């Protein structure tokens, strides 16, 4: 069987999506409507230097993912499988008509705008370290403000939290044999506690939606698991201040005898994390 995969923050860049703009001219024009401004000279040219600020870029994962999704749906069989990473999710809903292209956008405008807007705490990104001995550094440094906020791969997690407990797990983490250890450049500690305020009024603004049953099945950031129509609006919104629960989604995937694992979008960040669960598994 097989499964498409929707990346998200941090898989953008500058010429994403430049064939698919033409391929879809309606729905691209539709993108504008929504969003106030060009979808394809952000994606293409990026003439304000913003296709790296979460508030634009979520759009641009979207919407690009969303065409590279209906692109695929004209050119092979149906996939098995859905599963998004973390903006990504929203582009999984829409390939499982879960809502339409301009509902989903809309969603993503106000999810993006939030969390651009957040403020407080910082992540990394750390290569090299298994999810025990990440926790294990944490307890043993006294770093009590920072959470996991994505479990990608056996050995790729990615931590979130107070900015000085992140700059300072640098030695600890790197002592312990971290390969990598890269403080990202973000609004807020996503997926941790600091995202707390955000999440509650993205469920205020949740509450406007309906979300249909899915066609397809998605896998969740949140169980790991098939999502559930009636649980998805709650899932939304704990979603941003929860764990990215990234390689326990495949590793589900593969026990149900997916065997093709492609990433729908730009890209191939996914399929890199793909790679390394498939050694481990």
């Amino acid at each position: 069987m097989k499964a498409y995969m929707f990346p998200g923050q941090g898989s953008q860049a500058k010429g994403m999506g430049r064939a698919l703009f033409d391929a879809f001219p309606a729905l691209t024009a539709r993108a504008d409507g929504v969003l106030g401004y060009s979808i394809r000279a952000l994606c293409q040219d990026d003439p304000d230097q913003r296709l790296s600020q979460t508030q634009f870029t979520q759009p641009a994962l979207y919407v690009v993912n969303a065409l590279s999704y209906l692109k695929r749906r004209e050119e092979e069989a149906p996939p098995d499988f859905l599963a998004g990473h973390s903006l990504g999710e929203f582009s999984a809903l829409f390939a499982a008509g879960v809502f339409d292209f301009e509902t989903g956008l809309a969603l993503v405008k106000k999810r993006g705008e939030l969390m651009g807007d957040a403020r407080g705490g910082g992540m990394a990104a750390v290569i090299g370290l298994d999810e025990e001995r990440v926790r294990e550094l944490l307890d043993q440094n006294g770093a009590t403000a920072v959470d996991i906020a994505n479990l990608n791969s056996p050995s790729q997690v990615v931590i979130s939290g107070a900015k000085d407990e992140i700059a300072r797990l640098q030695v600890p983490f790197e002592a312990a044999g971290a390969k990598k250890y890269t403080v990202l450049r973000v609004s807020a500690a996503f997926h941790s506690r600091f995202m707390r305020p955000a999440m509650v009024e993205f469920g205020r603004f949740l509450e406007g939606y309906d979300f249909a049953p899915p066609k397809i099945p998605v896998i969740s950031n949140v169980t790991a698991r098939p999502c559930k129509a009636d649980g998805i609006r709650a899932a939304l919104s704990e979603q941003i201040a929860s764990p990215v629960r990234w390689c326990e989604s495949i590793r589900y995937l593969m026990g149900r005898g997916v065997e093709e694992f492609v990433e729908c979008g730009h890209g191939i960040v996914l399929t890199g994390l793909y790679a390394q669960i498939r050694r481990d598994a």
